[PDB]
């Protein structure tokens, strides 16, 4: 399948070259997979989600996304126009308040929630969790991410936006999950992207168009935007039967475009997420 005039990041993940604008993907499109977006929530009523998104948990007075961040990330995972995996089921878990903040205890509870809640859902092709969030190093936050992964969920987390080594941030520094840095449309490391040996992969993160609250759209930047490209790619590849939740991060790194990014510090992987879709 071909989506013309796609956002650059979608075109990038199905291309061996920067500078194109059509996204190519197998029509299965992540059908039968599930992706949990653990964030500020998701505006499930947005026409872009087509009834495939729902809120499953909140820790605040509402499950509504009063920020936009979670909606934007969920859009990059699975919206009809802005999404990588256009037929996946999206589940929102609101661990972040409408200011985009959340206590680590809440975030930990959200991760353990997903590890259990997947047993209440129909995801025959597999389960992914996208975590576009983080703060300073916490062994308890890393442990929660490690448990979620161990439970059979492909965990993708943002490297962070500090232009620093991700070893000092969580859940970015948990080795057993998939830690995602950000790139731009000219294949440069995004200016704010963290780096370091703990990164597994880069995805598109600078100037990413996606859904927003009030049934709107906008372009924003962050490792928060790179992460859902990878989460959606994993759901897409698991639907194709090419990989599993436990092995998808490794499979994505194995099949990545290699050595194409500029300003990658010595010792950080030079690997850009790629779906290797051949029509
Ligand atoms: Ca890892």
């Amino acid at each position: 399948a071909a989506q013309t005039n796609a956002p650059w990041g979608l075109a990038r993940i199905s291309s061996t070259s920067p500078g194109t604008s059509t996204y190519y993907y197998d029509e299965s499109a992540g059908q039968g997979s599930c992706v949990y977006v653990i964030d500020t929530g998701i505006e499930a009523s947005h026409p872009e989600f087509e009834g495939r998104a729902q809120m499953v948990k909140t820790y605040y007075y509402s499950s509504r996304d009063g920020n936009g961040h979670g909606t934007h990330c969920a859009g990059t995972v699975g919206s009809r126009t802005y999404g990588v995996a256009k037929k996946t089921q999206l589940f929102g878990v609101k661990v972040l308040d409408d200011n985009g903040s959340g206590q680590y205890s809440t975030i930990i509870a959200g991760m353990d929630f997903v590890a259990s809640d997947k047993n209440n859902r129909n995801c025959p092709k597999g389960v992914v969790a996208s975590l576009s969030l983080g703060g300073g190093y916490s062994s308890s936050v890393n442990s929660a991410a490690a448990r979620l992964q161990s439970s059979g969920v492909m965990v993708a987390v943002a490297a962070g936006n500090n232009n620093a080594d991700a070893r000092n941030y969580s859940p970015a520094s948990e080795p057993s999950v998939c830690t995602v840095g950000a790139s731009d449309r000219y294949d440069r490391r995004s200016s704010f992207s963290n780096y370091g040996s703990v990164l597994d992969i880069f995805g598109p993160g600078t100037d990413i168009l996606s859904t927003w609250i009030g049934g709107s759209t906008r372009s924003i930047s962050g490792t928060s935007m790179a992460t859902p490209h990878v989460a959606g790619l994993a759901a897409y590849l698991m639907t194709l039967g090419k990989t599993t939740a436990a092995s998808a991060c490794r499979y994505i790194a194995d099949t990545a475009n290699k050595g194409d990014l500029s300003n990658i510090p010595f010792g950080t992987v030079n690997l850009l997420a790629y779906n290797n879709y051949q029509a």
